């Protein structure tokens, strides 16, 4: 997808930024009709895994894990029980520091969803098809926060919304278009990747634009790609 | 392009100083889910509008609202964050200065009261959209209460009512007109029900506050501002 | 609507009056029928919100806020926390008073609820519509109770009903009629809002009576609002 | 309104009026309604309790003491004392705290049993004069209430009421019924819940009169018109 | 009224009453109504419990204790104390605390089955003297009543109940009914009362006095003339088992 | 009554009844009706707990102790207590109190499996003489018992019995069955869990002979026709 | 009784019996039966540990320790102490006391993976010798089986079993079965498969066992034992 | 035979020595089950992922697992033979000597990110399955997620995403003939997928971890191993 490559190809900053990742809830309450499980939800749950991915692969930041803090605790302990006694194999020895902390903690929602079935219309021109096989459209919207710890304010809130036409052409195979291009993923979950990464772009120019971090050239604020995603913004 | 309650929102005359508040949760107190062949789960109406409203509040200039829903991971941070410098060992370029959490005197919170959908055909709607008086549209209706509550005394401040009716119907994949009792939208009906309804509450809220001496204008005369007053009207 | 004017247009009070607002439950037991989710309820959940407004809206009462409790109890440790120490700019300084007391609290309960589709009879008559036309009937029964927080008894009880019958004649308008007038209000909505309206006028009348509180102009005991809404809860 | 509630607020009067305490009555019929309704749509009002505490004031025999928010109750109480334990509160804002008000019996019940079926032509049809074609409706409730002595736990009473309500609608939102004639506004089921609690109401103080837990002011008026009409009823 | 409540109110009477904990009826029979009715809708109503309560009473023999509401209980007596500990309530609404008073046994059960099928002609449609297509009710339901020691923590008594009836309403709301206990006496009664409701009362009081006859004969408790342990009721439920 | 009932309640005398604490035996077939039936009523009924105390009593060998209501008990008992530590309780009021009843070892078990299927012909027809068209069901059930060592925690006895029942209804009420013909007045699955839980019991009881776990009255009626009977079984 | 059962306990002795912990073998299938099903009917019995216990046992090669019920045990073993802590028990009724006896190893498991559709010829129709047109069943079932070391909580030893059974009814309630790579059965086919699944396991854990040197047998030549072997080629 | 992702993993090269890793849950976080007639409790993927896992970082001979789901349960055993030996009076055979529990500095885990099923006739399917465009083959898509959390410091070290998209048809009962984007199957296309997914997973997370210095082969002529640059190019 563009964004990936978007997103993996940013000008560098001085240095890394730790920031501890929560949640990205899903905030749609929606769910698959009928003859889905009532219970299917209409976009995946996995969210904030595609955020920590999104983070690393920005080359901009350190993620730091919270959501199974409590799994963490529990190995410190069990680290420390092994050790404590001075007679552990010197090659086991695990030297614990303390966890490393952030100024900035990174949360969200996914605000929105849409999905509908079409045929022919502006869709079959884009795609060359035929004008009566039916194609998807698929729409997220995702709001992500950067919240200050030292103070508990916002220091950023960007939204981002994906809106991807998809037809099976291929078995597994999708062509889609983002409102030309070939997926072996669902279209609702490259929607979702698609609005992630682009919001952790988002994230990352707000951040350059209100000195919460600077980029190693000051020069490359006007890189290709950051003044492509800053106009997204208008 | 956007909505005119954005457009409002973000033009609003400024207040002597932006307002800290407190956001909790908005719930949806509506009851309603979506009928048969939805999931019985899905919900009739979006279930974000506590992120909504603090996108609203900070969109105002009026207010810089502080998120309190991950109260309890922001006081684990700080944990973390004092148990890495008690020591004094951290690397001085990695220390991360404390300073108490930032305090407000009033809480805001709300409810979406709520909300009827039905789809429809002819009358008012298919005249103002020009459409043939067989072709469908839909209504959606969503009922707001926004309320400010004093967290020196408990006593509730402001509550304020706000209800969105929009006339719509899908013109291009994706694309809709809406009527607001004509314009255009990407985004899905009801949710631009939701964000209408949350950023006119905004709104009366900020009237609400200045007629009841809970916050002031910068410039005393822009009481008289076109939006103020738009806003105003609509409330009686 | 009526209930709304006529609530908006009471007799001063001598002074307006503290009472705690706990919560309006829901005691009907309903939700909607085929085709909706089985989860749907009958009737909105925001009684509660409601009861606040009208409170307020009475001009007899200043309302006190208890469902979000443990926050305020929250914002206080903060704000206690932040100026503690005595660093805190003195224009960011907020003022602590005990949180406000109230002699009575105020409670209630939707004890019943009826709704159905229906045709011909006394709605085709009054709308003046065919006997195929349909009209919905909705019907609902208010329970609002005054305790003494001293004491632990109820210091006033009054209950209401209000039936409407409508249909929708216009996209998102009804013509209802109050066992004719017009509303943008869903039925069930309206309904809903009037009982407690109406609940809260039959309170301050119950109060009156029984020496709760008082007015500050005795002679407007026989105000029109008063002695209709008197009249009503017989 | 109804007969019962016409009865219940015409008894004859106790020596003094009896505090009572109003936990939960539970809905113990395990029942809801039938397709089309929502699985979750119960078959009786969930308001019983409520109910209760106005059908124990009516009669003028008690007065309730509701305990469903107690823990409320007691956060009031917490926040007035401190209001005003400092002393710098307006002595105009001050309010004064009494001890709660205690009571020796403790009043509990169960909604334990409901039916309810359409029918046609038959019995009813002729007290409300229709042809076998018209349908009209059965609801049936049973309730138990239990006086608990609160000295010493024992269950000093257990009364069962039955109400069975023929009904049909006659105008939208009017109802004809007979109870096994009157007209009402409210729904039917709601009647018959309303009706079996005020009828337990008498069943209760009658059985206590029986009992020796209260006597009447007047002794007379052990034989009183009303509460001998529901003696009947409840053997 | 059924023939479970003549019998039970008319027992020969014992030394004393007896005091007992009572504890809930559990529903162990895992059974729902089926289509139309809601899912939830439970086969049986979920009230036997109180039903055991009224049960015990009526007999005569027993004095039920008060434990589905305990916490409630403690609460109020909480308050009690609060309200006259400072000696400033008025003489008059004083109230005095004895302890709780305590049993040494406590009674529980469960109703452990539950049928209910239509039925059209047979056996039934000759003994209610009614059509071969006219349809009536079978319903079955087992009761288990147990009596524990609480100061040892053994099972005192276990009786098992079965009632089956055959019913069809016949009027708005009444109800002619067979005891399949008494098919072939061939007699009929009838009942305003719901069917399953009767057969769960009848089971639940009929259990009862197979109770106090256990106990009786375990020396559990006494009758006050020996003598009537020759009694009509008792050796007619003592047939039962 | 039942065949396993008439083995049961002849068995030969023990050198002393057994105390034994009784916890429960879960449903773990997974098993609930189909169409029509509500989802939640299970296949089996939930009482064999139970019927298993009831099996250990019958069978003159146990005295099981109760221990599902083990915390109601315990209140009961603070309960007496409480009432007589002033000595001042009415002396024919008075409870003496001993110490709970111990017993080393603990019962308890499993539903393993559960089938039924409704069939029509074939061997039921011919076993029956009916009309071979006419519908019979079968009904199985698979039970595990096991009896725990309290000093140890060692398990000294896992049985499995399994209870197959082919019935068909002959008049209202009442049904002819088959344990691979004999008239119950009982449900054929009641019948079916009731027959393997007291055959489990007997089961149990041969199993604890033959390990010495506890022993007979007169030791040469280990030949005893039931005993033997039960032994073949397995 | 199927080819595992036989084998499981035809197997050659160990040294000695092995304590073992068990704890629960969940079912992780996420799998329940289709329509007409209710929802809530699970594809496969919920009894695994119960017959894993059995299995354990059977198998002559474990003593397994019950942890299930552990606060049960722990419960009774307060209420012995209780009962003779003041020394007035009587002698006959005296319970003496050990230590819960412990193990170095814990085994635990899971149900991984189900499937169940009806079928028709195939090797099936050939093995069953019937039309191809009539029609079989396939449940199949995989279960892994851990043993874990308490000592450090590492994980010992880990083996897989899936286990494919055909089948279909001759007679009411008899079952022609096939072990996928011909018998007859009275128990329902897919507990079957799920017993015969775990009593697999076991073997192959005692197999995986002996070659790791976690157990060892009496007779080190018995090493190739025809049992043995057979479960040996089958992993 | 046996899945291509399983011989890969069971042939790598081998690492400076074996890695301790602790072993928490591999969550579901698809939302999805399965559609009618199926239960709606169905889950649409198995939920064993973790099983799976744990037998993969074995089967790679680069890690040696320590399973934490029954950790309380372990914590009891050694409770139980403390008490059990304390008073120095157990049967010396039945003497169990107790080590602290091994630690490790990684811990792994992971999310099902994403699944899709359909069902399908003709197309590919047909072709290379030689089969008549109308007969029917499943097509299963699973993704899933694997993270490696540095236990000392709480960084989150590597994060490696991977599809498996498999075509499948039974072909005899219980014989299935399958496509990655042709082989024969005894487990289920689901199955075979999840599990394909996972070893896929562990490689590429050996791979991510060798790039980023965690650790390094043991022999340094493996360095450009033809497995590891398999699956290196099905990252890129």
């Amino acid at each position: 997808a563009q964004s990936y490559k978007d997103l993996t190809h940013l000008p560098a900053p001085t240095g890394k930024i730790f920031v501890s990742v929560y949640n990205i809830q899903d905030e749609t309450g929606q769910f698959k009709p009928y003859p889905a499980s009532n219970f299917s939800t209409a976009v995946p749950q996995s969210a904030t895994a595609m955020l920590v991915t999104a983070l690393k692969d920005s080359r901009w930041f350190i993620p730091l894990e919270r959501q199974g803090l409590q799994n963490l605790l529990n190995e410190r302990k069990i680290i420390r029980a092994a050790q404590e006694n001075g007679t552990v194999a010197i090659n086991n020895r695990i030297p614990l520091q303390s966890l490393t902390a952030a100024n900035i903690m990174v949360e969200g929602s996914i605000i929105g969803y849409e999905s509908n079935v079409k045929s022919g219309g502006v869709g079959a021109r884009y795609f060359g098809i035929g004008a009566d096989t039916q194609y998807q459209l698929d729409q997220i919207a995702v709001n992500l926060r950067v919240v200050n710890v030292s103070t508990g304010e916002i220091l950023s809130s960007v939204n981002t919304s994906k809106t991807i036409l998809s037809y099976e052409v291929q078995a597994g195979v999708f062509r889609f278009i983002d409102y030309v291009g070939y997926t072996s993923n669902e279209p609702v979950m490259l929607c979702l990747m698609s609005a992630i990464e682009t919001g952790v772009i988002f994230l990352i120019n707000d951040g350059i634009d209100r000195g919460l971090w600077d980029l190693q050239n000051k020069a490359e604020r006007q890189n290709d790609i950051l003044v492509k995603y800053r106009h997204m913004s208008v």
